[PDB]
């Protein structure tokens, strides 16, 4: 499957994941600094039987930005695909929703993209 | 938390979820038809200690579209917030990524918005 | 024919007046429900001027940069969607608002949402 | 403004744009992907008086995918910012909506991200 392990995004945020045999993703997400106060639980799912035609392996995961140290009252989901080989990558787009009042709900959600690599 | 229960989106797709003490979301997602072939595992995260200022509760979850009957080689993440009160609602935006070759990756990801309530 | 020219409202009452040109152009203004001049901005976009005849909607999109003579938010929004005809005509959209940021803050430059418009003032 | 010119995205699509003094963007777009041939008209807007604090210049534009050669019954909008630097760049995210039936509207909209430089 090639997904289990440590991954690094374009700015060095660190995605630590186990791809279980049942299609589960479990792990932690943290900043490039690597300090414990920046580390959060993640969970998600992946395609455990992907195509063997050069297509990527679809996956997604969520972090709610609450840990024992802080709480941003927000959650990010990453949706994307793992691409194997000598240029291995996880290519994602993400949605970060903050808890808001209804009056501020129109501006609750940020969107962006993250590309993860196996080396920093 | 108010999140545990059976929810329906605007097209009747059915989200059966449990919100655990630790911030975990677990459950299943299926079509309005309610047939076993359309039912899939989900996992996610939510803010287990939301603000007390009238803001919503941030959350997200993932389904990989593989079960014992079908594999679409794709995964969806929903990112949103739970809004409590008279009529509880979960307002989300979602990203559905299909596994693609690199040449087709431009058309890998659909986006939309789902609103869930506890009534069909 | 196209059904798009005129005034559209979301449920919060933000309002746009648009002309759908025979050339595929969209031109008009976007404003708040209050309708004061400080809230009104130039809108420009494009639509499919020869849509399918199979019951499909009409694809369209437009941009507003949030600068006018009275304010500048240093940002722009694009709405991408489709027009759906009938007595309760609707424009169903999703949108992206990008704010000018430094590179360090670029990860948080872009909001996403959805807007549905109808011809009936709320 | 720095915006006026010929730009290319990461896939080699060609974005030929003029930034008018009135905040207008006009020009043509030639797509390296999809149901597309030759140039398509674009129009959009940009911030003609950007902040002077090091921030980029917000802008957006639309292409409806109809020209004299073909009609994909769809439209893309790009929302982003121009980043003046050593190597000027326009970083965008985009939404491509197809005209669909109501039953297919859930899968009407693709999302992605394009980065443009004046060097191909």
């Amino acid at each position: 499957a090639g997904i289990t392990g440590t991954w690094y995004n374009q700015l060095g945020s660190t995605f630590i994941v186990t791809a279980g045999a049942d299609g589960a993703l479990t792990g932690t997400y943290e900043s490039a600094v690597g300090n414990a106060e920046s580390r959060y639980v993640l969970t998600g799912r992946y395609d455990s039987a992907p195509a063997t035609d050069g297509s990527g392996t679809a996956l997604g995961w969520t972090v709610a930005w609450k840990n024992n140290y802080r709480n941003a009252h927000s959650a990010t989901t990453w949706s994307g695909q793992y691409v194997g080989g000598a240029e291995a990558r996880i290519n994602t787009q993400w949605l970060l929703t903050s808890g808001t009042t209804e009056a501020n709900a129109w501006k609750s959600t940020l969107v962006g993209h993250d590309t993860f690599t196996k080396v920093k």
